[PDB]
């Protein structure tokens, strides 16, 4: 039923491929990467430095056109531009924009001319519609040709911000995210003309960089629009990131009260999306965590009973790619 | 004139030794480390994985009692407990408490029975007097038997917090410090019974841990006492750390205004202690920076003109050990 | 078979993972004076390399027992060994994983704890050495106390045995590129026993020591004095590789060497010596429970008598799997 | 002597540091299409390994010149080489540091730029290869375009020359434990030319390729076909080590080998081959400008004809020092 093809077998592309491969509501029809060879795709999928080897399927058949995942056959495209890929000729309703270069509303629209019914954008986009599963996936409508699943950081922030606002209200908030390094960085000092500090050696530097993660938590949560901002800090970890959010509350609460409220919501409307822990966890403890956001109770601290600092964890790779397929199923139905 | 002996040839002990070795107002009389051998001390001093090889002096003479720094002779003690070291019998007025185990007011008092006129504690202490050069070293008085130079994080926060408060006033602030790993951490998962997350592998984890850095910025800046708190994040860097401070201001300002005020103070009463940069700097750019705190203009962001997030850098090893000898000279004179 | 672990370190905890998941064996007690029994729950549960645990073990009583499912495991905080009452909770086989008691007589303290047999989680100067799959068969059940050698020995010895057994090695020099361990330092600090071992582990290529190459002969008397080597510690959490440089008595071609190692991979050395022709990397062997895996594509030969062979081992996982494989071989008389 | 650099990368910028601080040479122009001339100021000024610069170089005019003190350096953003007017700002000697133009004919594009001589910041398939201190003397001033070989070659060849020159090496196998470079990846990504090179560089021991061992013979025809080897990339910013395994024609003892290398250290190989008996570590060679330094204490011999020798090199700094050492040797006819 839900036939899928992925555009760009990157970090997110391969990992959301793993997610859809071990589910029964979802299927994998095609993959497009002009840079990866069909024999190379098997190696890239099988071996992972973060999430480990794959326990099910894996094999390539045809000279250079079809791979065998188990006995499900997946189609491979090495096509540079998006409209030139015949997304229908292998059945692909939902295309994952996992490439990172075609982010914008019009730029993902390129897939519909390949014969694709809908496309979901990995990254946030300047104009394409933005949804964070569990906080506003419900304002999706089926006229929508093209969609965006926002960012890892948005997906961790917005569920956590929403319960705080929805039971105590946020007046103003400032966020930092200390974030693992990604494919856009460099091993050693090199050119990254659009972010100068992004060119510096990723694994041996604490890199200040920017993410819009916060104001977007209003572009999808319009109640909090223009109420938050932040920055980032890229630091030498392969995967897993944490959000440090500092907000003042209109309605006074105690740290135990906000803790108990987050536990409440963790087992309610937000179960499996926003989690709760009171353990002495660290970075590694969330590799493979398929939740958008988990709440580090012990980490955070309160100054007033209206001014508090909240800590929450997210696997920027795994949990986010779980969320993209969670979104695709919601639009299937709705 | 200013004769010095250091207790504990650790990271800070050796580095403040380098600082005093290349100054003319200061001298090096003795070093005590029960764990380091006088031949081993030369190796540990000469070769440094962070700050590099040493350009001046270095040689050991006596079988196992005296080292030759240039032609200045330094005395070496391998004594377990503090009062059992004859601090006078080599002329030592000022003893650096660089050990980390004798932090408390009474526990550093142990050096005076060795015949030492004054002792300065590297770390912050529960009761010993606390001074951050450039913000309250002047409230030092010469009755003081024993003193503490506070923490790296305090030394970066308090100068930066003081100009913000002193020209706009801080109502409430929450701070995070993303901090390099230190000697108290473990290479791989091991026992650290007093901080559980501190036992996790330092170089491959983002470790939430606590530092009191903020409320102390009142124990030495009583105008801001009980007005700030924070947490830490230990991440896989050898050296250099940054403070992310989030405060609301009673008196409204614009980001350019606060930038210009920090530049003003950078060249005034705080010159050489609190610095100013508008460059796309990264972690490595402050190794060997001898300032307590440098202000990252471009990094930070403002939400309101009364609610702002400020970013400032500090070399937790080098700048802090520069500050300990800066403090010792102030107490020499005062 | 009842097993108790001394020192819930890296090797101790991971040997606990092994024995808790296999069914021919069970875990009776653990002793660590530096860890509190609740702290063992946290440290066992959470692992930066091998991940969270997918079964369950919890605390029952204030300081004395944990329950994995519903089985005891009594917890000791005893500083020195002859004071550990391995009989009083009935622990027949003891893992000496502390690293401080390598010597035969110093680990003998467990027999006075009322423990019938002792396995050293390390090489020892004066304890019989066995590398499962190459000499585990020379154990005798009179021998009270023993050593399973080192990770590096357990990786080298199968490969050395196969290479010598089919072509004969004249002389060998070995290098291992090795992950950092608990004995290294976060930052430059005192390590008087290894001066380069005190240097910041994660920012350095640190030259270090290994006995493993000399050790091969102590369990493979055919090559005694025919190998020696060195180590290089590098900033990785886990997984290490052996770089072996050998002169061959019998000339062979690299592809022939590949098929010989493949043969033994598939045959009696299965699960001890593996074989791959993949573009493997260190990460690809986290959780690999083999003693040694052979990186075919990596290695190179200069002549048909002079060749360099590359092989992988997870210093944590594979060695601990070998530890309880050895213990069960010793059960079987 | 006027020098211009093509590609302000790691090697390009650091060769710029060298030529800007020495006085027998000067720096005339730089070309990089991916860097804007203000961006060169930022990237040259700030370095994660070698630190900030202690002199000064700034921008003068919108895109065309920088001033180090008050000397020009004109800046080019030209994609392909024959379009770089090395004559029009008068740059006689060109550093080809881009890494894409190794081939003799492809770097010949600078002679059409009006440049009299070209030095390849790398090995090349079809360009004469020189390792300063071992064969720099065979340059002829008719040869228009050239290569300085690789960091690994420049470290191995002095040590191989000394060892062979006094004891003769029969066969050699080499390993290098090497820092990561710009060609590796932050996270697992496409590198179809080296499949293991795309894997996350900083979390892996990555087996990789080297021609340096075969290359030694191309500049040391005595040992042609007597050495070969492999590499291991490990998560460090800079500094690498060679692990050399040799068979000796003339039997020697390790201490004798130590004093022979010490002799050459002190003598004609001074500043190219260094010698230490210290507990050195990788960090200790950041900024070390020698081709090769000999870690005496590290290495080990099996017999007096079979020995393993360890030597250090800063792949960035020492190689770039060698680059302009070569250029000035070529000035001198
Ligand atoms: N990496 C993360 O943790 C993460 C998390 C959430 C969202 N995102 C977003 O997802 C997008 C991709 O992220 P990533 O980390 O996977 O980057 P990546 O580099 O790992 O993936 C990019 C992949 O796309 C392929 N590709 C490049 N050009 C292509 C094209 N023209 N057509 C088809 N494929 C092409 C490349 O081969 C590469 O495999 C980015 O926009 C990023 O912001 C990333
Ligand atoms: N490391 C930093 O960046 C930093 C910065 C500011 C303040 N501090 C504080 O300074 C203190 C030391 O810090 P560090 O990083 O140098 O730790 P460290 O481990 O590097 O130094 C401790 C040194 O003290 C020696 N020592 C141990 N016991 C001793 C004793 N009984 N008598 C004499 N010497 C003994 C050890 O040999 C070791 O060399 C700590 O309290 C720390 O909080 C550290
Ligand atoms: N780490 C490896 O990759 C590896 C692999 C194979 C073998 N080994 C060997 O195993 C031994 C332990 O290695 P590790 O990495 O687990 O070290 P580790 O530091 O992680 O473990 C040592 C543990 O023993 C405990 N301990 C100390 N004294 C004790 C006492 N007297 N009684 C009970 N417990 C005590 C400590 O609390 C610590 O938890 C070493 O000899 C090492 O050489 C290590
Ligand atoms: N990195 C090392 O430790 C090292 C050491 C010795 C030799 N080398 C060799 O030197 C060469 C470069 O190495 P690197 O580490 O500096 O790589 P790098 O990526 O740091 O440098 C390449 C630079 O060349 C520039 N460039 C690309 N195309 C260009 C063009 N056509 N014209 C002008 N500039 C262009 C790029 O912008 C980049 O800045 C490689 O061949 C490498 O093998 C590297
Ligand atoms: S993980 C989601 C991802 N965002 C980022 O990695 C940017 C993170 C930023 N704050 C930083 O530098 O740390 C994403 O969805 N991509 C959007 C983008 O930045 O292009
Ligand atoms: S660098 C000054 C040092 N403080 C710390 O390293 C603790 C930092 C903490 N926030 C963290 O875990 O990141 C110091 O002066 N020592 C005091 C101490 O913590 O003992
Ligand atoms: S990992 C097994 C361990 N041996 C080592 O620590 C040596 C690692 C070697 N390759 C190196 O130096 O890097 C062990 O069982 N303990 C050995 C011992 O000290 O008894
Ligand atoms: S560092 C010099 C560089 N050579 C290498 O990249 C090889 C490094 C080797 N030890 C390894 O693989 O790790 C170079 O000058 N370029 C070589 C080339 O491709 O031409």
């Amino acid at each position: 039923k839900i036939r899928i093809g992925i555009n760009g077998f990157g970090r997110i592309g391969r990992l959301v491929a793993r997610v859809v491969l071990q589910r029964d509501d979802v299927e994998l029809v095609a993959v497009n990467d002009p840079f990866i060879t069909t024999e190379y795709m098997t190696y890239m999928f099988k071996y992972d430095s973060v999430h480990g080897q794959w326990k099910h399927n894996e094999l390539k058949i045809k000279d250079e056109k079809t791979l065998l995942f188990g006995e499900k056959p997946v189609t491979v495209f090495g096509i540079r531009n998006p409209e030139d890929i015949p997304w229908a000729e292998a059945g692909a309703d939902y295309v994952v924009e996992s490439t990172g270069v075609f982010t914008d509303k019009d730029k993902a629209a390129a897939h519909l001319k390949g014969g694709a019914k809908k496309v979901v954008i990995s990254a946030p986009s300047k104009d394409a519609p933005m949804f964070v599963v569990g906080v506003n996936e419900h304002e999706y409508k089926s006229d929508l040709d093209i969609v965006s699943n926002a960012s890892c950081t948005t997906n961790c922030l917005a569920p956590l911000a929403k319960v705080i606002n929805d039971r105590f209200g946020i007046v103003e908030g400032l966020m930092t995210t200390v974030h693992s390094i990604t494919a856009t960085q460099k091993t050693v000092d090199g050119p990254s003309m659009k972010d100068w500090r992004g060119g510096r050696a990723a694994s041996f530097n604490i890199i200040p960089s920017s993410t819009g993660a916060a104001k977007a938590v209003g572009k999808v949560l319009p109640a909090l629009n223009g109420k938050l901002t932040g920055m980032s800090f890229r630091v030498p970890t392969v995967d897993v990131s944490v959000v440090d959010l500092t907000v003042r509350l209109e309605k006074a609460a105690t740290y135990d009260e906000i803790k108990k409220a987050i536990k409440e919501e963790s087992e309610g409307k937000l179960k499996g999306i926003l989690g709760y822990t009171e353990d002495d966890v660290v970075s590694t403890d969330f590799v493979g965590d398929n939740r958008s956001s988990i709440f580090d109770a012990k980490a955070g601290i309160a100054l007033s009973d209206k001014f508090v600092k909240l800590v929450s964890w997210y696997d920027n790779e795994w949990g986010y790619s779980s969320r993209v397929v969670d979104l695709i199923v919601h639009m299937s139905k709705a």
